[PDB]
């Protein structure tokens, strides 16, 4: 669960 944010986190900046 928590796992999903940190593979999505280093994407964020761009969205």
């Amino acid at each position: 669960v928590a796992a999903a944010v940190g593979l999505a986190a280093p994407q964020x900046p761009a969205f």
